DNA sequence: TGTGTTTGGGAATCCGGTGCCGAGGCCGCTCAATTGGTCGTAGACAGCTCTAGCACCGCTTAAACGCACGTACGCGCTGTCCCCCGC
């Protein structure tokens, strides 16, 4: 499965009202026995993706350094 | 989500009493500083030599300088996780 989906279902488990961090990504899809290591550029691009497609709102910080939440709208 | 100001409350500080022991003074003594004198020589001074430090010049080339260009490291920001701190 891609890691969109991946990405995206790790942060509808971990909702909150500040956002899952890049940190917690990494624990979560981990969790989910998704190397994160040897794919953690992958991760970044489809993260940035994601962004790009307006999917994850930005919430704090700048790229994927940030803490980021599903887009509702 | 943020922050100027509030205020009871521990913690450091000030003040007065007090008492106690070491610092300051006094005395008796002694031994080390002082006086005077002799004598030896350490070094101050003159004087002389020669070396090695300074100033200069010219030439070559290697190093320093300026500049273009790119990337990688420093630094700021965010997050988390845990391990020292206060009690």
């Amino acid at each position: 499965p891609p890691v969109s989906e991946l990405i995206t279902k790790a942060v509808a488990a971990s909702k909150e009202r500040s956002g899952v961090s890049l940190a917690a990504l990494k624990k979560a899809l981990a969790a989910a026995g998704y190397d994160v290591e040897k794919n953690n550029s992958r991760i970044k691009l489809g993260l940035k993706s994601l962004v790009s497609k307006g999917t994850l709102v930005q919430t704090k910080g700048t790229g994927a350094s940030g803490s980021f939440k599903l887009n509702k709208k």
